[PDB]
């Protein structure tokens, strides 16, 4: 069969084939172990095995296969490239092979790509080609992605928050800054709900640094799309392992003229476990954190960018304040101005119980005159002198019933017009 | 005779029985090898004996049966386990296995088991085809732990501000963040305590790691359940692998359907002995850590889940705050944001003798409303809305006035909606 499959299937499923398929036990190890033993077992039979995968390239040369679904975790049944297929086609981390794959011989342990009939989602000899990421001119975002969705809820209703406090363009590179326990995470739930009810088109994938497992089920299987997380009982090498193999596949996607969106659970996170695994330089700034290590979460942070040739790459990430170490602080402070719009969760509204606890005083994009149209913006400049002399708290109690009673953005729009 | 009831009686019954049985010389000896005599007299006698134990699996690749009345110390009357049996069923350590034990023969120094007949509480063939521990998905907790006893006593009032303070469910990651000589043993005793009479079904596991002799005696006493300490003067590796035996055999327990509990005295005295058994990687964060040195702590405080398929594994660890020493702050900070419910005490409110010294207004759990049913979470709001504005001890004073004079939370609730 195709390793997409057997692997996406559950374990009593994938138990049940190993046992009346031939193998003797699979119930007490792992998912991968059990998938690597039926690939070996189907494959001393003769029959041809596909599998496909992201491409990571390591220091030596050698690359190999990592899967979505495994989190792009190295394991047992891994796919093996040599330098041979890479120098044969031209391939970077982060590229998506597919094809057929041999059984390993002795003396190798992981499985090997017999022949490759895709990269990239189309044939190699036409993906050898292309342009490269950083070859692309960027630009200023200029087209608007709406979560506005139209069916009335109270998703809907933060989603319409969102929409008037800052719009959102492709390729911008957008910052949530919120206190802990102030709903962070309904926000980024709801975001990808309008991601892909609104755009089907793009490609959102959404990662999580340093969360709990249960949340990172719940995001699973919330979000249609790619989720990929990292828990917080793994090593920092890990999280900063996956955030790369999500960067370098989201510019390989971004090249082939497509728009990649990244909803990346915590920036503070990431910056925390790149300073955890950089080498120390001799300099230490407040908090203990180098500035050689915040390059990385910078570059990482700095990719998102709209491309003249086309597509584009909008990373939306969260940071975190006042949760009581300074290393969250002096994160903060050196991610200030990276993105070109920020917006703020208030911890005050979040106790009230008055959700979303957004701080709109605070918060708001800017160049926002090339997203949306000119009547409408021009109604969000008139909303904004409004809401400006009033406290924050009862700003956001205004805008939740002002927003209630009415269906759509224009509705309320032009009802409070008039 | 059985060996697990033989370790169970008191050392003067264990001298009068192998003096009557025929040895000498036992008084000024260990238990453990008092034990170890008294079995090789009775097996060189010609009966069967019959033994059980939690399996330990060593580097090599036997392994060990150690026993939970010692807290998993090695020692003389250790059942040895050959790798043969070990292959024979499946077993990974934590596997808790009964069966026919043999007498050491020449150039072995350890009893050895002959036949078993249980593996964790179940027939061998069976405990072959359970799903691994790290197969199961993690799910949010549902299931609620009701904490409050109900019968109108003093040390209730403690349990009653549990149920409002932070509310426990089956699966929890709970943290308690408490300054020295604030409560917190006290308080972990009152949690057993209600867990043992309201919950029957649950296994308690105790944990306590670099603990004082006395305290052990203490909770063995009063715990009604199984308890396993490792006291202070003892190696930092004694304190690792008895985190070890018990975090192994509460994920063995967990794939029997199982909904285990673990009450932790303390996850900072476990990253401690982790730190220094731990080699180093030639980064030190701040107070002397480092983070491989830390992933084992995280390792442990993330196995807590509740399982989509049965069962579940809670864990309420004690973590360590303002007692004068950098490491201490640095792995709390480490530990902020892992735990789904924290419940602070505060040093203030135990001052003034004011008991349970909760913090309230930093204490609290996530998703809750799944614990919970709507009624009582509107009845919680606005309660806490009540107490939000005052503070902490005055809000504690207040909250333990009204509590004493109702006998269940439900007519305090009502006095409340006059
Ligand atoms: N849009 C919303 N509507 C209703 N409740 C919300 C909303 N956003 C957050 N909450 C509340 O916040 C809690 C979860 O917060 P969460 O999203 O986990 O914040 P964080 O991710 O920053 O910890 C839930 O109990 C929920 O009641
Ligand atoms: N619920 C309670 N009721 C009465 N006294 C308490 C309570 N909790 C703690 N105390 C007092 O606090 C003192 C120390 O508490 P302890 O159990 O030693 O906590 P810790 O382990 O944090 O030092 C005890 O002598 C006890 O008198
Ligand atoms: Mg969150
Ligand atoms: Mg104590």
């Amino acid at each position: 069969m195709n390793l997409t499959e057997l692997k996406n299937t559950p374990v009593s499923e994938l138990i049940t084939l190993g046992e009346n398929m031939g193998l003797e036990n699979l119930a007490r190890m792992r998912k991968q172990d059990i998938i690597f033993a039926i690939l070996k077992q189907h494959a001393k039979s003769g029959e041809d095995i596909f599998g496909d995968g992201v491409l990571e390239i390591l220091q030596d040369g050698f690359g190999f296969l990592r899967s979505a679904d495994s989190s792009y975790l190295a394991g047992p049944d891994d796919i093996y490239v040599s330098p041979s297929q890479i120098r044969r086609f031209n391939l970077r981390t982060g590229d998506t092979i597919s094809g057929k794959i041999r059984p390993p011989k002795e003396g190798e342990r992981y499985f090997a790509l017999l022949k490759v009939n895709e990269v990239n989602f189309d044939k190699p000899e036409n993906a050898r080609n292309k342009i490269l990421f950083e070859n692309l001119t960027p630009l200023h975002a200029n087209s608007r992605l709406r979560m506005e969705r139209g069916n009335g809820s109270t998703e809907d209703l933060t989603a319409r928050v969102l929409d008037l406090a800052s719009p959102i363009g492709r390729g911008q590179r957008g910052l949530i800054v919120a206190p802990p326990k102030a709903g962070k995470t309904m926000l980024l739930q709801n975001i990808a709900q309008s991601i892909a009810y609104n755009h089907p088109d793009c490609v959102l994938m959404v990662l999580l640094i340093d969360e709990r497992p249960e949340e990172v089920t719940e995001m699973q299987r919330l979000v249609k799309g790619e989720v990929v997380a990292s828990t917080f009982d793994e090593p920092a090498s890990r999280h900063v392992q996956v955030a790369e193999m999500v960067i370098e596949k989201a510019k390989r996607l971004v090249e082939h003229k497509k728009d990649v969106i990244i909803l990346l659970d915590s920036i503070t996170r990431l910056a925390r476990a790149y300073n955890t695994v950089v080498p120390a330089s001799g300099k230490v700034l407040t908090g203990g954190v180098d500035a050689n290590a915040l390059h990385r979460p910078k570059r990482f942070f700095g990719a998102a960018r709209n491309v003249e040739e086309g597509g584009s790459l909008t990373i939306i990430a969260t940071a975190l304040i006042d949760t009581g170490s300074k290393m969250d602080e002096v994160i903060y402070e050196e991610f200030k101005g990276t993105g070109n719009m920020e917006l703020h969760l208030s911890r005050k509204i979040a106790e009230k119980r008055v959700f979303p606890a957004i701080d709109y005083n605070r918060s708001g994009t800017r160049k926002e005159e090339l997203l949306t149209t000119q009547e409408e913006l021009q109604k969000m400049w008139i909303l904004r002198k409004i809401i400006h002399p009033m406290g924050e708290i009862d700003a956001m109690e205004f805008l939740i019933n002002k927003l209630a009673m009415t269906k759509t953005n224009d509705d309320f729009f032009e009802m409070m017009k008039r």
